[PDB]
């Protein structure tokens, strides 16, 4: 395909089927996981927000997710969530890779921003309404903030604008190859993450 956007989609297809291997305690694990991941991702994004290899996909208001995961994590783990939430080896690895890329090879940062943001944006509605029912919650209205990007009205419109920005990114054939491989790496990290949360909730 032409677009780096189209190339990413294709690559993340033959890899978007794996791991169909996997309750409350589980949702709380995926929420805590996502928090540690977004803290590192968003930290690295800020550090590289003005560089030409990332500036085009810098959308701070539309996509930041740390604050929402914070509201949610306060509801799931309580007022002292920051002390109690877990931080496992698989979470640690995703976080380190995130830091390595942001520090050493920022041109690949777009790979992780895409996997995370566009993945969570279009998959949310599904991953939400679904697991939530099997969750049964009160009438309070907290805990699911992560699934709503308030500053985005049209998911469809935003994705189009986001993909076009990725396509505006000036890169070479070689760099394009690492961006795609890096996208594949992010899927592995996510896959292994769920794998570890499984060998955890079943022991």
């Amino acid at each position: 395909p032409q677009d780096l956007s189209e190339a990413l989609k294709e690559a993340t297809k033959e890899v978007h089927t794996q791991a169909e291997n996997a309750t409350r305690d589980g949702f709380k694990l995926v929420m805590a996981s996502l928090y540690h991941i977004y803290v590192a991702l968003e930290e690295e994004i800020e550090r590289n927000k003005e560089s030409p290899v990332f500036a085009p996909v810098y959308f701070p208001e539309e996509l930041h997710r740390k604050a929402a995961l914070e509201q949610d994590l306060a509801f799931w783990y309580g007022p002292r969530w920051q002390e109690v939430i877990p931080y496992t080896p698989a979470m640690q690895r995703y976080v380190k890779r995130l830091h390595e890329v942001g520090r050493t090879e920022p041109e690949l940062l777009v790979a992780h921003a895409y996997t995370r943001y566009l993945g969570d944006l279009s998959g949310g509605q599904v991953l939400k309404k679904i697991a939530q029912k099997a969750l049964d919650l009160p009438s309070s209205g907290e805990g699911l903030a992560f699934f709503t990007f308030p500053n985005i009205a049209s998911a469809t419109k935003f994705k189009q604008l986001y993909r076009s920005r990725m396509n505006s990114l000036e890169m070479t054939p070689a760099v394009r190859q690492r961006v795609i491989e890096e996208a594949k790496t992010a899927f592995l990290l996510n896959i292994q993450l769920f794998e570890e949360l499984q060998e955890l909730l079943t022991h």
